[PDB]
């Protein structure tokens, strides 16, 4: 069916499916043998794989996500592919697997009932490694197009790993009750134009997100009201104890000129510096 790439090619007798963690259908699984420098060792991955009434655009879907994360390459703050099952039975696409979750239920979980875990620096530390992550991703030439707090993944160490960058509807209400279009750019918004400038745009109201401990962007403002505010040039205000070096960083983010926007290179420069200072 697919050819045989020796580089990624994984066992499938090696992996032991187990619970399912979403729906493509992703699946929890134990790894053995994934390191080379631990042979028979046991680590938990995720794997995506095809429903089973999927049809050849969903196979071709798949194939082109596993294909462009091959070329993107690894780095310490993205979900990394792992490998592949192309051979002799169905077509698995082997991923790292966070323990701790998406970054926005992370935060929320940690909202003080008094002091919460999640310091000053905790918190900017959490945005300095999502910047590096992004940074990476440009350098490659991915455009992640929905950058949010829900599409980053917090591992057991509490490392930030931007995920699903490997391929949306953003006016479909999520379950969780999320509208995309909140972390659009206005340029993708009004104009259908989607570049890093515009993942730049995303990253401001992730700022937001973590600054809020998982708050949920333009607070209590229904769709139609947020087109005419973001016409006006409308942009959130301050949140309660965001010091002026975070929020002046989220307001350049949000410059109606995408070439006003920092890059990701200088927002890491940026919160690197904020670390130095407070810690
Ligand atoms: C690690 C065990 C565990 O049960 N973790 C859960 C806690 O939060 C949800 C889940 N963690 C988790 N970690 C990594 C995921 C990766 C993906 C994912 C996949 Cl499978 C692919 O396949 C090509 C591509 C991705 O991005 C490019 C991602 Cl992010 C995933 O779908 N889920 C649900 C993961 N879940």
């Amino acid at each position: 069916d697919l050819p045989l790439d020796p580089l990624w090619e994984f066992p499938r007798d090696r992996l032991v499916l187990g619970k399912p963690l979403g729906e493509g259908q992703v699946v929890r699984a134990e790894a053995f043998g994934m390191d080379p420098a631990r042979p028979d060792q046991a680590s938990t991955v995720a794997v995506k794989m095809l429903k089973d009434n999927a049809s050849d655009k969903d196979l071709a879907d798949l194939v082109s996500e596993m294909e462009v994360m091959k070329l993107i390459g690894r780095h310490k703050n993205i979900i990394n592919l792992l490998g592949v099952c192309t051979q002799e039975g169905p077509l698995y696409v082997i991923v790292e697997c966070a323990a701790k979750g998406n970054l926005r239920e992370f935060l929320r979980a940690r909202r003080p009932p008094s002091e919460g875990p999640l310091s000053f620096p905790v918190l900017v530390s959490c945005a300095y490694q999502v910047a590096r992550g992004m940074q990476y991703l440009e350098s490659r030439k991915c455009i992640h197009r929905d950058l949010a707090a829900r599409n980053v993944l917090v591992t057991e160490d509490n490392v930030m790993k931007i995920a699903d960058f490997g391929l949306i509807d953003y006016y479909k209400k999520t379950s969780n009750g999320r509208l995309p279009v909140k972390w659009m750019a206005p340029e993708a918004l009004f104009d259908r134009v989607y570049t890093h400038q515009s993942d730049v745009w995303s990253f401001g109201i992730l700022l937001w997100e973590i600054f809020t401990l998982g708050g949920s962007p333009y607070p209590g403002i229904p769709v139609e009201e947020l087109f005419s505010l973001l016409r006006e040039g409308h942009r959130m205000d301050r949140p309660p104890h965001c010091p002026p070096e975070l929020y002046g960083l989220m307001r350049e983010c949000w410059h109606a000129a995408p070439s006003q926007r920092p890059t990701f290179k200088q927002l890491v420069e940026a919160l690197d510096k904020v670390l130095l200072a407070v810690s």
